[PDB]
């Protein structure tokens, strides 16, 4: 039997002999921006997914990209990903019109 090529183990914050071990080894960023890349004015705005440093939870975040701590609680990476594509396709049946999504990481 060969499982454990393929096991893998993720990084955590080892323990002290006062606190528990703490697995989410650093804050993780996820940002998506959508524009209509037209001379129209859209006014392209941003969402950010974040996981932040020793939390399991994740969040969200949908403030208007330039061209202020309105956190909501998301259940975990799987609900990230639906409200990731009800966002996307709520944008695109707004625009009415070509919309793009920019994927960016940490």
């Amino acid at each position: 039997v060969d499982v454990e090529k393929y096991a893998k183990v993720e990084k955590s914050i080892k323990s002290d002999d006062s606190q528990p071990t703490v697995w989410p080894a650093h804050d993780v960023k996820d940002d998506y921006v959508f524009e209509c890349e037209a001379g129209t004015q859209y006014q392209k705005t941003k969402l950010t997914i974040l996981q932040s440093l020793g939390d399991p939870l994740y969040y969200g975040k949908i403030q208007p990209c330039k061209a202020h701590s309105n956190w909501f609680i998301i259940g975990s990476k799987t609900d990230a990903e639906r409200v990731v594509n009800q966002y996307q396709e709520l944008v695109q049946n707004e625009a009415k019109c070509p919309v793009k999504m920019s994927h960016s990481s940490s």
